């Protein structure tokens, strides 16, 4: 199983700051055949980011439309992304669920669109603090995964992300034990719906306050296959988070 | 009043089709000081489109964020647009109101963010068939315009678009006289809220299946200052629509 370190830049960056950050990223020597390292810039920053990044870095966009080509103002379809050779897409991110009415149904329609246009999908899910405190974590996770999991045909092409909503941008990282326990359950859901071989090859990443100090102990866990990094991926020390997966 | 013809490509285009479309667009000789011609490609096509089109053509994006920079995955902020020197933005388009929960509040906050970052805004609104059949057109138009109109500090930099919802992508073009009556009322709404000189300065465009056949009859109305064009702007014959406003 190949590790997967993703940089979700979110709504951040200038042409110059990206030039500077992309320069520090390029200095890191890593084998792209052994490790996947993906950068997700803002849509309008993509060409600039792709030009500057060495080919060892994979690239993608932070959102993809549930609709194909047509009368949908403001949307980036899956077929448009494929034409531009954009390899990866993020689907079901907490912030889009929270601020932009993105539901479990939107998630699967985005996945189905991405898969039939041969795009690789990074699919996000996680429970809130209330759901955690009500002991509903697995119930919520199972519900969120089952929404889309049947669509997966190639299990190298779909990458799952457990992002506990209370851990995102708060500094309250889930302990490598807490993350591992949910990751192990996620892999069990994939096993019982898709098969053991399909479960053993799918990457399940952790998202939620990954930094340079906690990344090593997180990646060491048997069912954690990498990270979706937010704030720390905006920093030059993001190379050290990639180093933890080497 | 300087006429304004806008191409809304929506969720359409490949690299090769844009190359072919921009090449035919570039052949049309027009004076950008006499007429504003703006094209709005998909966010991921922006750099490609901007490079291909000659400097006489203005460009913009189909949507801007209500949020500034920060943890908002999938968003394009007004600060980011400013840094790319993206001149124009579309706000409040019917499709984003219909499919993506965009409200009058979102429209207000997007316009405020755009003007703060020195972007020019193409702001869309319009009544549905049911609202028109209930004779609520003036009431709905007034409510939609009043949601944002007080934010306008420069009346060359904000451009209004009347989108009768039943006319969008349907071939149900509102008759020149029907459109004129609304445009005239929109100008009066801008008169009572912003002043007379500002009302006579602001551009109000028609949006609703404009083509090469109906464009000249629409542009000839005294209160219609141009168009936001959908599907017809994906054709090489879009140059003839520009010609009717020359």
């Amino acid at each position: 199983r190949k590790y997967f370190v993703a940089a979700n830049w979110k709504c951040n960056g200038t042409l110059e700051s990206i030039k500077s950050l992309t320069n520090s990223f390029n200095n890191l020597d890593f084998d792209p055949s052994k490790l996947d390292v993906v950068v997700f810039p803002v849509s309008v920053h993509y060409d600039h980011t792709r030009k500057l990044l060495q080919s060892k870095f994979s690239t993608g966009i932070q959102n993809v439309s549930k609709f194909g080509n047509g009368s949908y103002t403001g949307e980036v379809s899956a077929e448009i992304a494929k034409d531009l050779n954009i390899e990866y897409v993020i689907i079901g991110h907490f912030e889009r669920r929270k601020y932009f009415h993105e539901t479990d149904e939107d998630v699967r329609e985005k996945l189905q669109a991405s898969l039939k246009n041969n795009l690789k999908a990074v699919v996000c899910f996680g429970e809130s603090l209330e759901q955690r405190e009500q002991n509903k974590t697995i119930e919520v996770i199972t519900k969120q995964v089952k929404a889309f999991v049947d669509l997966i045909d190639n299990f190298d092409n779909v990458i799952l992300v457990y992002e506990p909503l209370w851990a995102i941008g708060t500094g309250k990282t889930a302990t490598p034990e807490q993350a591992q326990l949910v990751h192990k359950e996620i892999r069990k859901i994939v096993k019982d719906t898709c098969g053991e071989k399909q479960a053993n090859q799918i990457r399940i990443l952790y998202g939620g306050s990954v930094n340079t100090e906690n990344c090593s102990s997180l990646i060491q866990q048997e069912d954690i296959d990498g990270f979706l990094v937010g704030n720390a991926s905006l920093k030059e020390s993001f190379v050290d988070i990639i180093k933890s997966a080497m």
